[PDB]
């Protein structure tokens, strides 16, 4: 592996110099062992020294054999130790050169970090993931780069699964790397030693250059084993070793410059620091990590074999890769199918999907040509991707508390449709100004707690440009609805206020409106009924809980309305009804719920087209004979009152589907009440029966589904009630 | 491969060592055979001090031949004898320490263990189980567990073995043994490298002189080589010495993953005591990471959860929902028949008030429960008891009935005191004696609560727990196997008794303590040895009896005390072989449903035009001649079953009634059917099996009309 | 192309078309 990690001037040249350095001194070695003869001659003329101070020839009449006897022991005795002993200190510096260059290289402490990071450089230049990844008034509303540069494209689960690893992988290795530093200081002591040895070495060889010589002075103590005292003695190897040694010196000197250099580079700049800023200042990627430690210290030496790696392992290592390889893995598998399996309705069906689990937007949703309605549930970077153009019909959409980034350019299909829309916040501005540029839009929910000032520059900018708004629900504190809503509220129909820190007097804005054919005011802390809510002549429904609301005295003036159809007062603390309720005939439907009334004047009954009617939790004790004139009455409750037993007036109506009856006293339901046969539920709970009716199989609807009772005995209809079930 | 179980401190200095040292006898060798020469030559001085000193030449005359037998005779019986062989001294000790380094490698009794053992790091390491497991496509699940069963083989054969680690102690300890004895020798015999040595040998008959002086010509390279040598050998007994101290001041023949445990996932891993534990420690000393990436592998826990995440990967709540039915008082009823386990997605079903289990092992049902609302009604059957989830509120706040079935005795929990808000029980199983006394004291004896209580078995004699914990129950029912009618103690203590159920028990006559229980309101016997009704005389005094079944007997008179029952709802005259009906039976105007069946009747009373509330009448297999004109003169007879008798054509009168809803027509020979049954509103083939339209007019229009 | 060639094909030419910007 060492080769993919091969280092320009540690490995390369030192690799080469090693082998020459070996070459020379084996060279030397192979000389110095079978060529040395060190050749010796007696000599006559002896002065002082050096047998000087001077044809048939000399005839010293030595024995052949005991010449080699000199040689040996002038040889031995003598200087020149350097050239004797010069290849094996070649060798020697040569392998301390080798081993100092490859500690890491084999030894498992270092190699085991060597291995993980080299497993990431092969992976950085395969896993096609990689090479993907590399393919590269405003008001926040632009985004069409990204749509068009991810081409939409796919990874079928290959790419998907490959890059998940990485990642997985890429963090680990990292983490298990990033803990220490043994690589880096592996790599400095290395260096220095070199740098130690190689200055060391010079010293010592260029010295010792003047011990080798053509010849000597042998002056060894052998005269009285040999006869002559002085002998002058040749070193044929002498020449060739000046010159290897010089050879080897400038090969040594050439080693030492480039050492030089890598101890040079590895001071001039911090190694350990590392980070990719040649790549956030090229590349659209500047989600660019910087650690101090072994990866980034290797990381930093490859970045110097080939950039291109670092281009490759930048783009991987990265969120924004991460976050496109999860959107893509997201399409791979959240497909159709499983799509199918969220596609529930529950009233006004327009067929319904809510994507909650998800961390991003899938684009396989849009496939679902047939949905009507979209539920996003905290989901960030929601972009709503230019692809919803394959929808037909988009009724509702719920941005429930999810992003405010969308900026897909489908402004045209959403202004074809988005009837509703749901933003659900906790925050401020995460409301996105996009509302406003959706013209088609008639239904808008916004809940979530801002201020007066937040309601005016949030509704003004955001909101105030929808014409068409017919709908608005208001789920805030309010202290001040801005003018937006006055001004929306000439046409607007419906306006509902619902929020516990409702303290405001909205006098102005009825008058304004004038309409509201639909008004809500929940959990609002009113006890005043505002009076200029009577000037909306279409009110048509008013819904008036959850207040500290405790009079019904204020309703005089409700005539001055025509076609109020609807009163519900359920949950106040209105305790008696007056006699002016029955001045409102123009009314289908009427709840009093857990108001603790303690009595009802018979004023009810000239709501003769009521048909609907409320009467439970209430310190009443008492149902009037309002029900026998109501004989359109179709629904009932009658319920936590202590009523005695029901007056026989309960039956004599022709409807009462509903007989809710509970948590009073009735020790026996008239049995009269089961000819009216279009009961289709009883309700007999809490009061103590000591038996039913057997008049109830007159009431062919009154199947085991609508006997809610605790006895279910005493009777000869069982089975015909659980044969019709 | 071998190299990741290489000891970082140990082995690659040893080879390093090994092939210096080797170097070295090969140099040293060469040198000794070419260049060792041993220039002797003889001396005149006085001998007595080795030729001391107390220009021409001396001439020595000696021939040149002469001289190298010299130089051989000082060589061979003289000095230098640690020279003369000190390479092949290096050789053989060098080969030693070589081989004794690879000696575990390629023997006989270690290399399978090994190669086992890496295999299986390997495979743990690089197993994507193993990351899950820090915290599968269905093929993990099958890599994981072919993994986990090899490793279980693995160790457990390797459990038995002491091999790796003694040969390694006995190789650890001849290195340091033959460490401290070369260097005596090679340290002690350094004097006898000379360069200048006296040679006196004995050769004065052959050459005239006796005393030499001698130059040996390498005395330096060995000097120098021996002294490198030495060195070269002190470093390796360094680290032969280290493997001793840590050899011997660890045990290693035991392993412990502490240091992992209370970092990773897991608990559950024994203290390895054998050589398996040594090869650990060995690869600890590599890279700790394979201890780690094993011990995550090799945990119960970590299977548990594969297996567990294999079920949750197939029974996902599609599957699961797709398999939801319903049969009978519905609640949604899931069956799980084939598991080997629970999955988890089960307790997502928040809207299953109904679990069907069988044939599971382990049942465990962990408490997650809480997670559903309903869990009304849990079948536990032929499974598996090990639910001990502490959720027992959970479960009281539900399973108003359990329904267990069994096998032997001790397979049945003790669930059901713990459940006080229990209503009904349904056990079925092996029983004894004193197996079942037992065992319903501890299952039933503090349900005061219970009201409906069923039991199937070979029970013979009735206990008293059931009639104690009985004095509140609604409902009672025994079968397949006759007990003592224990009826005298045992009715008279419950008596409650709303509904009372007999089924092939060996009863030939009624007893006669439920005679008095006029809250009865219900009572089934059936399949008995019952072959009478002559104890029904006094019995239907009683009033509110509603119910009276007494079908699949041998009862094949019918008396006329029948006649002092008026309030019935229900009769049963089944497959008794009665050879007649008198008209005692209308006395009960309230009746609706009667079973005239199987008997041996050939006729028909008229009783039938006495019950105008008849509603369901049954006339199978009788062989009963053409119906009385009493047979539709009545107001009801909306199920009109005849069959397997005689009957030529139906009366056309029946069909004016125009409240029937079937007439089943099938094995009485008709020859034909008149047409006034067509305009019946209901008998459009709604249930009207007839063999031949038998030349009616409107079939076909009935038909289309249904 | 049997609908892979131009897979093949895009990816070469996407890594020549990198390659040449380097080069």
């Amino acid at each position: 592996p060492a080769y993919r990690i091969l280092k320009p001037w540690w490995d390369v040249f030192t690799d080469y110099i090693s082998i020459v350095m070996l070459m020379i001194a084996v060279f030397g070695g192979t000389l110095q062992v079978t060529q040395d003869k060190m050749i010796c001659l007696p000599c006559k003329w002896v002065t002082k020294d050096s047998c000087n101070d001077s044809p048939t020839g000399i005839k010293y009449d030595l024995d052949r054999h005991q010449y080699n006897y000199v040689d040996a022991v002038c040889y031995e005795n003598r200087l020149h130790w350097f050239a004797k002993y010069f290849p094996y200190l070649v060798l020697l510096h040569t392998l301390i050169f080798l081993a100092c260059s490859n500690f890491w290289f084999k030894f498992p402490r270092t190699s085991s970090k060597l291995e993980h990071f080299v497993s990431i450089l092969l992976k950085c230049f395969d896993s096609p993931w990689t090479t993907r990844a590399l393919s590269e008034r405003t008001k926040s509303r632009i985004e069409q780069g990204i749509v068009d540069r991810s081409e939409t494209g796919v990874l079928d689960k290959k790419e998907g699964e490959q890059a998940k690893a990485l990642f997985e992988k890429v963090k680990k290795f990292r983490t298990h790397v990033e803990e220490g530093d043994i690589v880096y200081r592996l790599y400095m002591r290395q260096t220095i030693i070199k740098v130690i040895k190689f200055i060391l070495i010079i010293c010592y060889t260029v010295y010792y250059v003047h011990n080798i010589k053509f010849d000597v002075d042998c002056t060894v103590d052998i005269e009285s084993l040999t006869g002559y005292r002085t002998y002058r003695c040749a070193h044929p190897l002498a020449t060739l070793f000046k010159i290897l040694a010089s050879f080897y010196i400038s090969l040594v000197i050439f080693y030492g410059l480039i050492c030089m250099y890598t101890l040079w580079w590895m001071l001039r700049r911090s190694l350990k620091k590392y980070s990719f800023e040649s790549i956030r200042e090229e590349s659209s990627y500047s989600d660019i990590p910087d650690v101090k430690n072994d990866f980034a210290f290797m990381l930093h030496l490859i970045d110097q074999y080939d950039p291109l790696y670092s281009k490759r392992f930048a783009v991987f290592l990265s969120e924004v890769s991460e976050n496109k390889l999860r959107q893509l893995n997201l399409n791979n598998e959240w497909t159709l199918d499983k799509l199918r399996q969220r596609l529930t309705k529950n009233a006004q069906d327009k067929l319904e999907l809510h994507l909650f689990m998800l961390s991003g937007i899938p684009d396989t949703v849009f496939d679902l040509v047939e949905l009507e309605v979209l539920k996003l549930e905290l989901i960030p970077d929601v972009t709503i991707p230019p692809s919803i153009a394959q929808l037909t019909g988009l009724k509702e959409l719920w941005l429930y508390h999810t992003a405010a980034k969308i900026e897909a350019p489908a402004l045209a299909f959403l202004r074809e449709n988005l009837r509703a829309l749901h933003i659900k916040f906790t925050d401020i501005k995460e409301i996105p100004l996009w509302i406003y540029s959706l013209k088609t839009l008639e239904e808008l929910h916004l809940t979530g707690n801002l201020s007066a000032e937040n309601n005016r520059y949030i509704v003004i900018d955001g909101l105030r440009e929808l014409k068409r708004l017919k709908v608005l629900r208001l789920k805030s504190n309010l202290s001040k609805l801005p003018q937006v809503v006055t001004d929306v509220g000439v046409h607007l129909q419906k306006l509902s206020i619902n929020n516990e820190g409702t303290k405001l007097i909205v006098l102005n804005s009825l008058k304004k409106m004038a309409n509201l054919t639909e008004l809500e005011l929940i959990r609002c802390d009113l006890e005043r009924i505002p009076h200029s809510i009577f000037s909306l002549h279409n009110l048509q429904e008013i819904d008036l809980k959850d207040n500290n609301l405790k009079t019904i005295e204020e309703i005089i003036s409700f005539q001055h309305l025509h076609r109020l159809t609807c009163l519900k007062l359920w949950y106040n603390h209105i305790a008696y009804i007056p006699i002016q309720i029955g001045n409102l005939t123009n009314l289908e439907r009427l709840y009093l719920n857990r108001n603790k009334i303690e009595k009802i004047p018979t004023q009810l009954f000239y709501c003769r087209k009521l048909r609907y009617l409320d009467l439970s939790h209430n310190n009443l004790t008492f149902l009037p004979a309002d029900i026998g004139l109501l004989q359109n009455l179709q629904n009932l409750a009658i319920t936590a009152n202590r009523i005695e037993t029901l007056p026989p007036e309960l039956f004599q109506c022709r409807k009462l589907r509903a007989l809710h009856l509970g948590n009073n006293v009735l020790q026996s339901l008239p049995s009269r009440v089961g000819e009216l046969t279009n009961l289709t539920q009883i309700e007999l709970r809490g009061n103590r029966l000591e038996c039913l009716p057997v008049e109830l199989g007159e009431c062919p609807l009154l199947k085991r589904s609508g006997l809610v009772v605790e006895e279910d005995l005493f009777n000869t209809l069982p089975p015909e009630v659980k044969e019709r079930l």
